[PDB]
């Protein structure tokens, strides 16, 4: 019944977005540390209903590789979302530009990413904006899928919904999102995970946009893998990427089969 600021000390700005801010908050009596996403519902006409949907999706989630939702408050136009504080920051900041990261680290992050995406898809949720900026790390560098503001239900009461809305981030979106009027949700998340893995192993994104207009994408379809970023990627993970970054979503590898992939299961040393 008392104000947010009387219970919570904002200690640190963690991130700044167009529609909200994320603060590290410390409870003034408990001293427990929390991430609070502060959202001014004045900044968009349908933000009230968009943030309500984000909260309803968050309340369905409970997995070690998904940022945990603790609750929410409203104070006038302000919505507070309390989330698991991820001390380790963004996966994005572990990706050295043009370099990437050690293959064992990339593999480990990929394992954890798959675990979270499998969980989400199992409860019928698609994230729709998977990228290193939305994959956070806890104090033990465990990966946690973050930000469900673009997430939606693709399976409900055992019936699948095809998607028809364009959203996400252009270097990470699957080509069917640019070309088809309707598309299945799961292969889109699979595709973006493959871009994430490409970024982890090479430190760069392969194309602006998986368009016929984009030469980098056409060179990939012609498997000119002597070019960058592919030449930086060992043939074993590259064989997996060849199975993920497949244009036709009906032929694209599914996660159950990613789990059977040689590199996925290859023991790696430092
Ligand atoms: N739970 C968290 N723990 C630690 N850091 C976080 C957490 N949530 C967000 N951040 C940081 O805040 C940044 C932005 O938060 P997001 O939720 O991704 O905001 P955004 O989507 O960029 O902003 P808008 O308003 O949706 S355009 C992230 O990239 C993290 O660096
Ligand atoms: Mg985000
Ligand atoms: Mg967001």
């Amino acid at each position: 019944a008392v104000p947010f600021v009387e219970d919570w000390r904002l200690v640190q700005t963690l991130g700044e977005g167009a529609y909200g801010e994320v603060q590290l908050a410390v409870n003034r009596v408990t001293e427990e540390a929390v991430a609070v996403k502060i959202v001014d519902m004045k900044r968009a006409v349908d933000c009230p209903e968009n943030i309500k949907k984000e909260i309803c999706i968050n309340k369905m989630l409970n997995h070690e590789n998904v940022v945990k939702f603790y609750g929410h408050r409203r104070e006038g136009n302000i919505q507070y979302l309390f989330l698991e504080y991820c001390s380790g920051g963004e996966l994005f900041d572990r990706i050295e530009p043009d370099i990437g990261m050690p293959e064992p680290d990339a593999q480990r992050f990929f394992h954890q990413l798959m675990a979270g995406v499998v969980y989400l898809h199992g409860i019928g949720i698609t994230h729709r904006d998977i990228k290193p900026e939305n994959l956070l790390l806890d104090e033990r560098d465990n990966l946690k899928i973050s930000d469900f503001g673009l997430a939606t239900v693709f399976r409900y009461n055992n019936r699948e919904r095809l998607l028809n809305k364009m959203c996400g981030t252009l270097p990470y979106v699957a080509p069917e999102l640019l070309k088809r009027r309707e598309f299945h949700a799961e292969p889109v998340d699979v595709w973006s995970c493959g871009i994430v893995l490409t970024a982890m192993l090479a430190g760069e994104l392969p194309w602006d946009q998986p368009s016929d207009s984009c030469q980098e994408y056409s060179d990939w379809k012609e498997k000119k893998t002597y070019l960058n970023p592919w030449k930086k990627i060992d043939s074993a993970p590259l064989a997996l990427l060849h199975k993920i970054l497949v244009e036709n979503p009906s032929a694209r590898i599914t996660i159950p089969d990613i789990k059977k992939d040689r590199w996925y299961n290859k023991p790696l040393k430092k």
